[PDB]
């Protein structure tokens, strides 16, 4: 027995081998000098589309967190510039995204910033949700509570963050994963952030999809990305709804 750090995958994180088994591991490296929120989330987490947390160790101050090691990479790196990557590739990447973010929202939890860094791939190209260092309860005994932190990466965080005081946790989540989408299927982000003064982010709102990256985009994903992408959070599609779109239903080959 015994692990070896053979490479840096991104504090940092070492790519942990077993010298025996030759079995990987991701170990994150905080130097404390999220961390607690963030372990203690991860010891609720279970799910094939979640990477694994196996544990933690203190040893002084550098913290250490051992989680599942996806040899696939980041959907980052799937995703080629300008172009994106193939409908049926990205719809069932958006399936496996639903899947994992529907396990989150049913246990209370929020990711708080979703976005193609933080969906890493294992080797049968299954996609985990990665990241818990933002991640907050955002449910607990039944109640709900509001959020205010300013949390997340802006060209895929929700209009509401940057404008309203206080938000629902889940409509922010499905707006990430509306700003993900569209990076599959153009590969392109629409806008720098979603404020009016971003001139796509109106352009969007008047409904110019003739300009990019909406005209590179099919009009089934697109009808979805319309009810997805929508500014008021409480008129904004729900992950049930999703569920029942028409094109994340469309068989594609
Ligand atoms: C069409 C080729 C350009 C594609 C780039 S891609 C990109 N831009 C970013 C801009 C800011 C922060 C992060 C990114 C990023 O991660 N990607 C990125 C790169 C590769 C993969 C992925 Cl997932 C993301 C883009 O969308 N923009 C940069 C150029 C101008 C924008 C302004 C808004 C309207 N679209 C074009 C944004």
């Amino acid at each position: 027995e015994d692990w070896d750090l053979v490479q840096t995958l991104g504090g940092e994180v070492q790519l942990a081998v077993n010298r025996v088994t030759e079995e990987a591991v991701a170990v994150k490296i905080v130097d404390m000098k999220n961390i607690k929120k963030e372990i203690c989330i991860n010891k609720m987490l279970n799910h094939e589309n979640v990477v694994k947390f196996y544990g933690h160790r203190r040893e002084g101050n550098i913290q250490y967190l051992f989680l599942e090691y996806c040899s696939g990479g980041e959907l980052f790196d799937r995703i080629e510039p300008d172009i994106g990557m193939p409908e049926p590739d990205a719809q069932r990447f958006f399936h496996q995204l639903m899947a994992g973010v529907v396990y989150l929202h049913g246990i209370g939890i929020t990711h708080r910033d979703i976005k193609p860094e933080n969906l890493l791939l294992d080797e049968r190209d299954n996609l985990k949700i990665s990241d818990f260092g933002l991640a907050t309860v955002f449910r607990y005994n039944n109640r709900e509570r509001l959020l205010n932190k300013m949390c997340g990466t802006l060209p895929y965080v929700a209009p509401e963050l940057l404008k309203r005081r206080e938000f629902h946790a889940e409509p922010v989540d499905v707006w990430s994963c509306g700003i993900v989408l569209t990076a599959m299927l153009a590969g392109e982000l629409p806008w720098d952030q979603p404020s009016d003064s971003c001139q796509e982010y109106s352009d969007w709102k008047e409904k110019k999809t003739y300009l990019n990256p909406w005209k590179k985009i099919d009009s089934a994903p697109l009808a979805l990305l319309h009810k997805i992408l929508v500014e008021n959070p409480s008129a904004r599609i729900t992950i049930p709804d999703i569920k029942k779109d028409r094109w994340y239903n469309k068989p594609l080959k």
